[PDB]
């Protein structure tokens, strides 16, 4: 909508407090007018029609039980554009900042959260599983990295490559949660999962098996669930990612860590330079092993890190 800039405030999810950015035209809409062509945040009002109305408020003040899941769906965007541009220097999802579009109380009691194709879906949750999943900043950012993804490598999402494509959003995801440095780790999704269960969460990168998910190429999932396992093979490469950034010795290899701001420049341009629609995980090794001898050089501790970070998972 044509308005002026404005700054309203209100509380997220967990009940934080947060200024945003907003757009006043009779009404205070969820426009965000300060980043690239506008961050868009739209009420599904309890539907599945897509993206529903742009959020209108009558005093720009955004306190209300119903007002938390679109406050951070907002602000967690925001977030997740700055980490992009100032950190990696690209400009939205396209990279000539395309306009971030989020839909939120999509459903009833709906358990999960997605990229369209188009914009972003949140769920409310049932409040035993899920609590509206906009309050996690991972999930906000796993989410819009789909959208880079798909704008870039353009990962199939099935079999290899669709685990590429899930462990390149819980890499980024996780990556903008250390950005943002408030409660930073390597799980997803720990603050809108279970709100009656402390210490959980849906995936761990450190410890996929705590979860279920394979650590090991051996231990890789050939059955057709879950597109072929997308969300679950993805533990094979957080576990490498995890050890290229953390070190550790796994399955006796023990890996250098190189850190976590290493890691990101070392699988950005690996998704932005080397990795296509139909990479496999052999082929990710590469990428990623090119893409650090471009940044660092062929002999350097970050390439040896790398090589041994996947040497370890299995991956060859
Ligand atoms: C990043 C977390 C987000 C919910 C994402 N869409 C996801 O990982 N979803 C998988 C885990 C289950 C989510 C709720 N049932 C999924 O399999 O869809
Ligand atoms: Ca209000
Ligand atoms: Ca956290
Ligand atoms: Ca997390
Ligand atoms: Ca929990
Ligand atoms: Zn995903």
């Amino acid at each position: 909508i044509t308005g002026t800039s404005t700054v309203g405030v209100g509380r997220g999810v967990l009940g934080d407090q947060k200024n945003i950015n907003t757009t006043y035209s009779t009404y205070y809409y969820l426009q965000d007018n300060t980043r690239g062509n506008g961050i868009f945040t739209y009420d599904a009002k309890y539907r599945t029609t897509l993206p529903g109305s742009l959020w209108a408020d009558a005093d720009n003040q955004f306190f209300a039980s119903y007002d938390a899941p679109a406050v951070d769906a907002h602000y967690y965007a925001g977030v997740t554009y700055d980490y992009y541009k100032n950190v990696h220097n690209r400009l939205s999802y396209d990279g000539n900042n395309a306009a971030i579009r989020s839909s939120v109380h999509y459903s009833q009691g709906y358990n999960n959260a997605f990229w369209n194709g188009s914009q972003m879906v949140y769920g409310d949750g049932d409040g035993q599983t899920f609590i509206p999943l906009s309050g996690g900043i991972d999930v906000v950012a796993h989410e819009l990295t789909h959208a880079v993804t798909d704008y870039t490598a353009g990962l199939i999402y099935q079999n290899e490559s669709g685990a590429i494509n899930e462990a390149i959003s819980d890499i980024f995801g996780t990556l903008v949660e250390f950005y943002a440095n408030k409660n930073p780790d390597w799980e997803i999704g720990e603050d809108v999962y279970t709100p009656g269960i402390s210490g959980d969460s849906l995936r761990s990168m450190s410890d996929p098996a705590k979860y279920g998910d394979p650590d090991h190429y051996s231990k890789r999932y050939t059955g057709t669930q879950d597109n072929g396992g997308v969300h679950i093979n993805s533990g094979i490469i957080n576990k490498a990612a995890y050890l290229i950034s953390q070190g550790g010795t796994h399955y006796g290899v023990s890996v250098v860590g190189i850190g976590r701001d290493k890691l990101g420049k070392i699988f950005y341009r690996a998704l932005t330079q080397y990795l296509t629609p139909t990479s496999n995980f052999s082929q990710l090794r590469a990428a990623a092993v090119q893409s650090a001898t471009d940044l660092y050089g062929s002999t350097s501790q970050e390439v040896a890190s790398v090589k041994q970070a996947f040497d370890a998972v299995g991956v060859k």
